[PDB]
């Protein structure tokens, strides 16, 4: 066949390739979001991969708003507390291809947590 569609498989949330895919998702989400502040990953809850012509990562993760405003090393950005605190739970689909340096966030659906 012409198409390459591999098996969908569970990965460890601590797989270094999941982690890189996760930082790709965060960076892209922050670029596209209307929020004043950068969000930052707090927990990878679930991770799956699928071999295509390239690799898809399907990530479920939680994010927290930071004190860092956009107007980047997120490890230096504290999670906001009290009035500015906001938590999201997101599904991300990330595309990784060996000929591109930047991994792409194909889809995302985020949801504000109480």
């Amino acid at each position: 066949q012409e198409r390459m569609v591999g098996e969908l498989r569970d990965l460890s949330p601590d797989d270094p390739q999941v982690q890189k895919a996760a930082q790709a998702a965060v960076a892209s989400y922050n670029m596209g979001s209307n929020s004043i502040y950068y969000f930052r990953d707090t927990h990878i809850i679930k991770a799956q991969s699928q071999l295509v012509a390239g690799i898809k990562y399907f990530l479920t993760m939680e994010m927290g708003s930071t004190d860092c405003r956009k107007t980047v090393d997120l490890t230096t950005c504290p999670l906001a507390a009290g009035a500015q605190q906001e938590k999201l739970r997101c599904d991300f689909e990330v595309l990784v291809v060996p000929w591109q340096n930047s991994s792409q966030l194909l889809k995302h659906n985020c949801v504000q947590m109480l």
